[PDB]
């Protein structure tokens, strides 16, 4: 809810108006990579032991 | 009341005055507002049980 005044005369009185503020979410990716040789595959698995 | 300081000499002889008044309010009656309306009026109250 947002403030009011109450505020002397006829003027129309303060419409109060009294929504749900909603918002738009983002989105990003944020992504990385790491290395993995050849080698340290057939390790790793057991391939070449 | 008012005081008064008595004094010598060819001054007029101070006399006592007294400061009798009366005001009146004011009013300025304040107004705030609201608003229902239709759906949300007959939700409210026996009409949706």
């Amino acid at each position: 809810h947002q403030p009011l005044i109450a505020r002397d005369g006829p003027h129309p009185v303060e419409q109060p108006v009294h929504n749900y503020m909603t918002k738009v979410i983002d989105r990003r990716a944020l992504n990385a990579a790491f290395s993995l040789a050849t080698e340290a595959i057939a390790l790793l698995t057991g391939e070449a032991l």
